[PDB]
């Protein structure tokens, strides 16, 4: 009748610590989760504290989840190595600039039958095409792959406001257990096995989530927000499409990974907070980031930068206006106030 399964939580930030409060939760609750739950820290100096010691101490993150608690059984590990080393379940939530390194040491470190979900937001670039995070993970790794999306404003969740997500997951039986996993009473996951679609969704959104940033820095309201956020899935779709292995249903972007996620970051998202104060000061993303986001990170628009790469790859970046509007407003110097031009030009259908 199995034994109970070690999870290891791979990142520590603002969404990653309130999975902690749930992933913590849930194994201290259920027999087949081990109420060990582990948690990789990115080691930091806080006044002279690491934050290593103050977690596992006062049993909060405050500097990336103020004014939440973490389960006294959530212990933070500083050596990813150690923090994997006997876990059944990985999942994986640190900002996309971070996995290659955790994989490049990981990497022959962990268990045999061990499996992996990913929370994280964004997609590279293979020798040929788009290649997706957790395809990345998955294959330098050597183990199972799901990803969990979903509309999850982090201090939404945290504060158990109620909300849901959606996991991408091929095999069923996993599909339910990891369902047991995250779940909550005001955490409502849904499993749909189109794991592509599902991921690149997350990472879509952010984009999308700069230009409705832009339009609120432009002094927008609401009908041009909803205009952005329908144009931008109209290019989700498309993109999807185009660039997405195996079958792409647009069913799917009906799921909390699209449409809800899409909604839920274009009007609270740190993406669309950086993205309006771009509009109004012209001072750099990068400087943004770090002035107004305490240390977390902005995925949005070095995505935009992945897209552009992945597109021109095949000459068709003249096919996506909307995303192409939001990386030459990041990166080419093209003037904010031009962005209503590409909705103005949009085309009707893709
Ligand atoms: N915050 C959210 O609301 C929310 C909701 C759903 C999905 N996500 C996604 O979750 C993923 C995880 O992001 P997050 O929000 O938990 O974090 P952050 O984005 O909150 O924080 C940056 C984090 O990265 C780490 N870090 C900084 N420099 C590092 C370095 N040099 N090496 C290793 N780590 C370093 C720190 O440990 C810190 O916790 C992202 O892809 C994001 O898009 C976030």
């Amino acid at each position: 009748s199995m034994a109970s399964k070690k999870v290891c939580i791979v990142g520590s930030g603002n969404w990653g610590s309130a999975i902690a409060k749930i992933v913590g939760g849930n194994a201290a609750q259920l027999a087949q989760f081990d109420p060990r739950v582990t948690m990789w820290v990115f080691e930091e100096d806080i006044g002279g504290k690491k934050l290593t010691e103050i977690i596992n101490t006062q049993h909060e993150n405050v500097k990336y989840l103020p004014g939440h608690k973490l389960p006294p059984n959530v212990v933070a590990v500083p050596d990813v190595v150690q923090a994997a080393e006997d876990a059944d379940i990985l999942i994986f939530v640190v900002p996309h600039q971070f996995i290659g390194k955790i994989c490049d040491q990981l990497k022959g470190h962990l268990k045999a039958n061990a499996t992996g979900i990913s929370l994280i937001k964004g997609v590279d670039e293979g020798p040929n095409g788009l290649k997706l995070i957790s395809e990345v993970i998955g294959e330098r790794l050597g183990i199972p792959m799901s990803v969990l999306m979903g509309a999850n404003i982090a201090s939404e969740v945290a504060d158990e406001k109620f909300c849901e997500t959606t996991i991408g997951c091929k095999d069923p039986a996993q599909g339910q257990l990891l369902k047991e996993l995250m779940q909550t009473p005001n955490f409502r996951i849904t499993v749909v096995q189109e794991v592509d679609t599902v991921e690149i969704c997350g990472a879509l959104k952010n984009v999308v989530a700069v230009g409705a940033g832009f339009c609120d820095g432009l002094g927008f309201g609401d009908n041009t927000k909803a205009a952005v956020i329908r144009l931008g899935l109209m290019e989700m779709i498309a993109f999807a499409k185009l660039f997405c292995s195996g079958p792409v249903s647009s069913a799917t972007f009906l799921e909390s990974c699209g449409v809800a996620d899409l909604i839920t970051t274009c009007y609270g998202g740190r993406n669309r907070k950086v993205a309006e104060a771009f509009a109004r000061t012209g001072k750099s993303i990068e400087q943004l980031e770090k002035e107004l986001l305490n240390g977390q990170k902005l995925q949005g628009p070095e995505t935009a930068r992945e897209l552009y790469s992945i597109l021109q790859h095949k000459g068709l970046v003249d096919k996506f206006p909307l995303f192409m509007a939001v990386y030459k407003v990041c990166y080419e110097g093209q003037p904010v106030g031009e962005f209503i031009h590409c909705l103005q030009n949009h085309p009707e259908h893709m």
